[PDB]
Parts: structure tokens; C-alpha cells; sequence
């Protein structure tokens, strides 16, 4: 604030060989433990007008699982590809998160399911939550879940389960539901507790919070962890119709949007925001190929943040950096 703008600027990283990877549609992206990037990708299979019908059941089954690992972790420095997973389990995959003791929580749009997976076993997943290829909405059924975070204070499991719900679901870390909240957005404008399309999922850890990407409202959504009492609403001109994906490190939330229309004024780009204000304080994008649907941010403590894309098949990595002068603009 010094200069006319702001000091905080996010940059691609362009001595990270990752953008060369050739993948496919990548859905979630998270951080292990020691920092390695995990990606979570389609292969040969495309979420398209042939994949469901209009009562959300998915068409391809015959078609058989995706065959090549789906899940990879990945060097931050090299981006050499450390270790894979995933093989003959996925169909249509969505969200990827890490929980506290290093667990993968993975979703699939096409099973309606999320699925938690040990990444040194060799024995198939730890637990498995809805009915394979079944979408409903009542406490054991999803439909086309999006996001899963899993509290590490109380191991409290959340999905964010809607592209044809809307809600958040909260389970014991046994698999027992254990409440739920949200409904469809009303009328006229959209109200406080409402989603329409719940696509992403970030905890506040020491706020006690859990934050939600409504893409449809193109809004982010702040709630109490315990009470599930809505604390906070985010939305920005800058965003535009959608905010696909979000992620926190204290001090900040990332985002990226989605797509503009034909004569859309907003820009596709990930957002820098002061936690506390929730203002945009930056706005990037890659030097190296393009955003077309980022689908997936994460970002460390280090001050990086990875970026997935669903329709360039890429990921991205940037560097959170406050400099005394703008080297742009
Ligand atoms: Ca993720
Ligand atoms: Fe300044
Ligand atoms: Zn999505």
C-alpha cells in the first residue's frame, strides 16, 4: 500500500517441470506431509453429455474403471512422479484431500462415492461411503459429491455433496453420519446457509471454521465447525458467475474461478485474499500454457500453490511473494 496497489503477488514458477506431465482431466490436487504435491486425474475418461443422464446415473459402466493410476504424488522441486495409485477403482474422479495422518479422501462424481485410501496399502480402501453408481440423498446416498475434508482436532469427516445436492455432510471417522446442513438457493437472490453446486471444501484448523466454493453463486461460504452456524459470505464483482475451488494457509484464501462466457467481463484466474477482510489483495495466472477450467488449488505454509486444471489436463505451480517493487505493472 505504499505504491497505488498491493504488495502481495503470486508468480509461476517456471523452473518446475510438472507443466510437462500429460495426464488427464486433472480433478483435485493436495499436499502429503513432506510437502510432495498429489494429483488426482480422469486418464482416458471425460466428464461429457454422455456420462449421465438426467436422473444423474452414470451411462458408462462397460466401459470399466479407469486403468492407469489415477492418484500420483509428485516432486515439488523436479516434478518427478514419486509414487501412484488409483489403478481399476475410479470412474469419474472429483475431489482429493489429505488428511492429518498422511489418508487419501477422494470422490468420484460417477460412483457417488468418496473413498479412503491408506497410500502404503496394498489391500484396497479403508472406507467407503454412499451406493456404487446409486445417487440419492438421504444419509447414505450422494449425488456426484464434490470435496472432503477431514477435521484433525476431531477427525470429523466432511463431504461436500452436490452438483445435484445441496449440502454438507458430516461423518464420524468410522463412516457414521453424524448431522448434515444446507439446502438448494431460493428465490430471487441466493441466502446465507444455501449452495447451489458445494464444488470445494477448505478448514480454518484455529478459527474453527470449514469454508465451501458454491460455483453456481459464485461465492465462498464460511461456517462454524461445531455449531455449523454461518459466520461469513465472500463474494467479489471479480469472480464472475463461478468460484470453482479454494484453499487457506493462515493469512490467506486462495480461489480460482471459472471461465468467462462470450462478453463476460471477469477474467479465469486464481485470487489472493486477506483472510480476515476476504478482500482480493492479487490475481494471476500461468506464463506457460492456460487456464481454461481450473478445477483444484492448494496452497503450503512455504507459500506455494499448485493449480489443476479440468480441460488443459495441466497443474501449475506458483509462488506467493511480497516484493518492495511491482516487477509488472
Ligand atoms: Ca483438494
Ligand atoms: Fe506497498
Ligand atoms: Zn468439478
Amino acid at each position: 500500500h505504499h505504491h497505488h496497489h498491493h504488495d502481495f503477488h503470486v508468480e509461476e514458477e517456471l523452473d518446475w517441470p510438472g507443466v510437462y506431465l500429460l495426464p488427464g482431466q486433472v480433478s483435485g490436487v493436495a499436499l502429503d506431509s513432506k510437502n510432495n504435491l498429489v494429483i488426482f486425474h480422469r486418464g482416458d475418461h471425460v466428464w461429457d453429455g454422455n456420462s449421465f443422464d438426467s436422473k444423474f446415473v452414470y451411462q458408462q459402466r462397460g466401459l470399466g474403471p479407469i486403468e492407469e493410476d489415477t492418484i500420483l504424488v509428485i516432486d515439488p522441486n523436479n516434478a518427478e512422479i514419486l509414487q501412484s495409485s488409483g489403478k481399476n477403482l475410479f470412474y469419474l474422479p472429483h475431489g482429493l484431500s489429505i488428511d492429518t495422518d498422511g489418508n487419501y479422501w477422494v470422490t468420484d462424481v460417477a460412483l457417488h462415492q468418496v473413498f479412503k485410501l491408506d497410500p502404503h496399502s496394498k489391500e484396497g480402501p479403508l472406507l467407503i461411503l454412499g451406493r456404487s453408481m446409486q445417487p440419492g440423498s438421504d444419509q447414505n446416498h450422494f449425488c456426484q459429491p464434490t470435496d472432503v475434508a477431514v477435521e484433525p482436532s476431531t477427525g470429523a469427516v466432511f463431504v461436500s455433496d452436490g452438483y445435484c445436492n445441496s449440502r454438507i455432510v458430516q461423518f464420524s471417522p468410522s463412516g457414521k453420519f453424524v448431522t448434515q446442513w444446507g439446502e438448494e438457493s431460493s428465490g430471487s437472490s441466493p441466502r446465507p446457509g444455501q449452495f447451489s453446486v458445494p464444488h470445494s471444501l477448505a478448514l480454518v484448523p484455529h478459527l474453527d471454521q470449514l469454508c465451501v466454493a458454491d460455483r453456481e453463486n459464485g461465492r465462498i461460504q464460511c461456517f462454524k465447525t461445531d455449531t455449523k452456524e454461518f459466520v461469513r459470505e465472500i463474494k467479489h464483482a471479480s469472480f464472475g458467475r463461478n468460484v470453482f475451488a479454494i484453499s487457506y494457509i493462515p493469512g490467506f484464501l486462495f480461489a480460482v474461478n471459472g471461465k468467462p462466457y462470450f462478453g463476460d467481463q471477469e477474467p479465469v484466474q486464481g485470487f489472493v485474499m486477506n483472510f480476515s477482510s476476504g478482500e482480493i489483495i492479487d490475481v494471476f495466472k500461468p506464463v506457460r500454457k492456460h487456464f481454461d477450467m481450473p478445477h483444484d488449488i492448494v496452497a503450503s505454509e512455504d507459500g506455494t500453490v499448485y493449480i489443476g486444471d479440468a480441460h488443459t489436463n495441466t497443474v501449475w505451480k506458483f509462488t506467493l511473494t511480497e516484493k518492495m517493487e511491482h516487477r509488472s505493472v
